[PDB]
């Protein structure tokens, strides 16, 4: 006689990481060659990179984002999700966030013409679809990237505010905002900032609800001609 | 000289049972400890329970649906299908139906807040995939379970109506509706209710074609925060 | 270890054709049965033909524009765009342009009463929406058709002028005027006519900005009665 037991559904993936420390490791190791051409490549083909990782079976995959090259923990393969990725890991998710943190810093530590190189080249699919483009503010724009949610202190609650903005107009499910609520704003953890800095997340939501900008590029005689 | 004979294909499994009486036996024996946590466990892992029974070779298997425990005639093993399971038997199929009858009664004999405990906990994979969730009506929702087809009087032709709804949009094969046509609506048998209560099955089909609802759950500070 | 590369966005479809020669081929092969009833049919249902081609998966589709029948390279299906269509090809786009060239010639080589048969029957959706109708000049009217842009010598820069007129009041994106800049005015290529014949495109823009006319048709006793 065989007896065999069955149970309840998951609680989704929680923070099984230190985000500020994982962003450190990324920043230290990877951003050494990394440039705006390589970064835009990651965002643009963000669609395809997510698919191609979910295609492949291997646990350690490299992305060749132009010449720049990153090692990514593939958690996107079916089999591979629910195998804990280290405290220092990169995933598609974390990596996207990490590039977005890298940039939100960049956008607030670099020259206004260097920032225009950022603003032309980097194209954010999630941001662009919901209107938002660079002009609306860098901090707003960058938080549409997934993985931004790990760190809410930098962006000042715009990842959560966006999260909240998608759910209340029925676009994203409540449950992915469980992962967000299990992240830090500064060094404060889940429950504390939840009410302490409620009014932050309110103003941040108010802001990101409206905003929109748009841009175009490419050819050279055509560019010039057309302008007049 | 050896002579040896060959023949035609089956007629599929027919009612080799009394369904109202098999549901009695279930109800009497099993629903004595059985609770909404145990029930949801059966539905949720309905996917895995079907697989795990089809894996195992043994003819009598027990399911440990939380603490609650049921003895199931395994007919799901390859070898084991086409060995008649008694008139009082439980199979995966019958059992699922039997839990769904148990509930359709429950949903119409229990308090509206107790019904909300049902409506949160029990998640029906077959119902959820084709949209349907509790709000659309209990009787509709429960008939997506297989084994519901044994008893058409309780649900009022929704098992057959669903059956019919899957076949006409090419999702299920005609032949599983041969088993359904060999079941009872009330105490009437196959042929009689087929035309007598044709207009029942029509209105029932009309109903179950549209319907959809959805729900989400889990965390506690996150729940509260998110709500506003 | 799998390594896999990602890159930058397209440059849009460029002239992968000879337009004057593709219009030749069209003119030779197709305009042999083609009549004003068939032509108007193409324009009128220009809306639906674009949709129906983008619906279908097949690479060679025929349009049955009344009795008249044309073979069109379907580049409008999702899958099918970015598969080069020959130097002699017809696409929805090219074809529309080609009918518009056919006509702009017709409108300047046919009798003024035959031109009135053209002017009643052919209805140009893109032209009509932005006011323009036949009276404003044939050359103006016909250039609203897409595919007109391939040949700028015939119309005398009205396709580009219109293009420019849509972009500067925010109606069309800059990038479709990259395709236009990669076409010929007479036999001159992109860069040369860009500045050489700048003042052509200026006067042409000045013209097409204002213009509007309108018409009505159908019934017979009603027509007559109403007139008085």
């Amino acid at each position: 006689m065989i007896e065999l037991e069955f149970h309840d559904v998951a609680a989704n993936t929680s923070s099984t990481f230190d985000p500020e420390v994982a962003y450190a490791n990324f920043k230290r190791v990877h951003t050494t060659g990394l440039s705006y051409d390589h970064i835009r490549i990651f965002y643009i083909k963000g669609r395809e990179i997510k698919t191609s990782l979910a295609k492949r079976s291997e646990w350690e995959v490299t992305l060749n984002l132009g010449g720049w090259k990153i090692t990514v923990y593939n958690t996107n393969f079916p089999g591979n999700r629910n195998n804990p990725v280290p405290d220092d890991g990169l995933t598609l998710h974390r990596l996207s966030g990490f590039l977005a943190r890298y940039l939100l810093e960049k956008m607030l530590k670099v020259s206004e013409p260097e920032k225009l190189i950022i603003k032309s080249k980097i194209i954010n699919p999630l941001a662009e679809k919901n209107g938002i483009t660079w002009n609306d503010g860098e901090e707003v724009y960058l938080s549409f990237f997934p993985g931004s949610e790990m760190f809410l202190g930098t962006f000042r609650f715009y990842p959560l505010a966006i999260g909240i903005y998608k759910v209340q107009r029925k676009e994203m499910e409540p449950k992915y905002l469980e992962k967000t609520m299990r992240q830090r704003y500064m060094g404060l953890e889940a429950a504390t900032w939840t009410v302490s800095k409620l009014t932050e997340v309110q103003s941040a939501l108010t802001v990101v609800s409206s905003l929109g900008w748009k841009k175009t590029n490419v050819s050279a005689a055509a560019r010039d001609f057309l302008a007049k």
